[PDB]
């Protein structure tokens, strides 16, 4: 999918975003100042949708729900933010949202757009032996676009990575039965470089030094748990983007 | 300076160090198996040393003082670790220790030394309130051979950007009374870009979720507190790539 749609009634933020989305993505653009100018859009054609929350006939978010029911990705521009409301959008299983009280808050949907366009061509992997801990994660990285495989073991993730060898990115949980996670680095990388594997070591700033016995044995990068969604999607776009450029 | 100094007796070792950062990095090498070859080696030429702890002439890590004496910057090259061997060392002076048990470990050190003769045209900025936290990511900065300024409050942070437009990087604290950290790097982003000026916001990661809102305004980066000297290295290292690269 080539596409972005915007639903956005503001002509200044619509523009702004258009100009910037066009200029720095060269992604394909349908841009409407209502929801109802929105009506024949469906999921398999547009990467995600832009949405704002107070549209003329739509002014208390119902485009959001309208538009993930036709099978959209959507991230909400909103000029507003609270933990109550940062809540009950991630639950309505809206992908993000961006801030748009500033040009540059409202650039972070540049960037992102840009990201889950290249994010549908990629494959990942996340492995980690606590199911709560995996799929969390997995849900997580899913709402980023990616493709991703789920291993509950390094013997797994072993398997899964000689059958997929499209696998470009592995997340790695520290402790696991057998193969604990630097044991499952220092594998990896007996095999491949950086630039063909890239692994992000999760980690626990409450440990002697967890995150650089990783960096040491040539993981890319590290992630301290407890994570955000933020967190999650800021570190691996950068090592994703690393991997591109 | 755009040389570095290698010591270290294992042929196998010595070698492979010299072949990957001859390969990677643009800088030039000078290599001895014993510390006495080093001898005339002058501290000033050096961006930095990768220091063997078995020598022929220092077996149990004597060159690491030796050469830390001479003015050089050290890496200290080592088989094994543990929590109080990495005791010892950072007290005395060391920049980093480099694993060297296989080839990928010893990988390390070929991208550490590249970003070490990078980073001394850099300039960066820490702004914090605490003179503790300001003062240890300063020292870790600085043993990343990086230029580095303090500030103490948001108001001398915009004062020396202003006297020193060559900073490419400022790491801000969150709490600050007056004006905090969301609201400097606020004023920051009305004026530069993220290709402009690399922001990387400090918190502590708690129920305000101060990391998503660092990023939301703009920060490039985010890295909780209480953090290593590796995980400030990786994560300011990262940016800078990406000031160069992205
Ligand atoms: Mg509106
Ligand atoms: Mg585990
Ligand atoms: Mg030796
Ligand atoms: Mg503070």
């Amino acid at each position: 999918k080539q596409k972005i749609l915007i639903v956005e009634d503001s002509m200044t933020i619509r523009r702004m975003l258009i100009q910037a989305i066009a200029q720095q993505t060269g992604l394909e653009i349908d841009a409407f100042d209502t929801l109802e100018g929105a009506r024949h859009c469906q999921g398999d054609e547009y990467v995600v949708a832009l949405v704002d929350l107070t549209l003329p006939d739509a002014p208390s978010g119902e485009a959001v729900k309208v538009l993930l029911e036709r099978g959209l990705p959507v991230v909400i521009l909103t000029a507003d933010i609270s933990e109550d409301k940062r809540e009950a959008w991630l639950e309505a299983g809206v992908l993000d949202y961006v801030m748009k009280d500033s040009r540059h808050s409202l650039q972070y949907a540049v960037g992102l757009v840009h990201r889950l366009y290249l994010n549908q061509q990629i494959e990942v992997l996340v492995v980690d032996d606590s199911r709560t801990s995996r799929h969390r994660t997995m849900a997580q990285l899913r709402k980023q676009l990616l493709q991703v495989h789920e291993a509950s073991h390094a013997r797994e993730a072993l398997a899964t990575l000689e059958q997929h060898p499209a696998i470009r990115l592995v997340l790695v949980d520290y402790y696991m039965p057998e193969i604990d996670g630097i044991s499952l680095v220092r594998m990896l990388r007996e095999r491949y470089s950086k630039q063909q594997l890239a692994i992000i070591g999760i980690s626990v700033s409450d440990k002697r030094g967890l995150s650089a016995r990783y960096l040491k044995q040539g993981a890319n990068d590290f992630l301290n748990q407890p994570f955000e969604p933020e967190e999650l999607q800021c570190r691996v776009s950068h090592n994703l983007e690393a991997l591109e450029q």
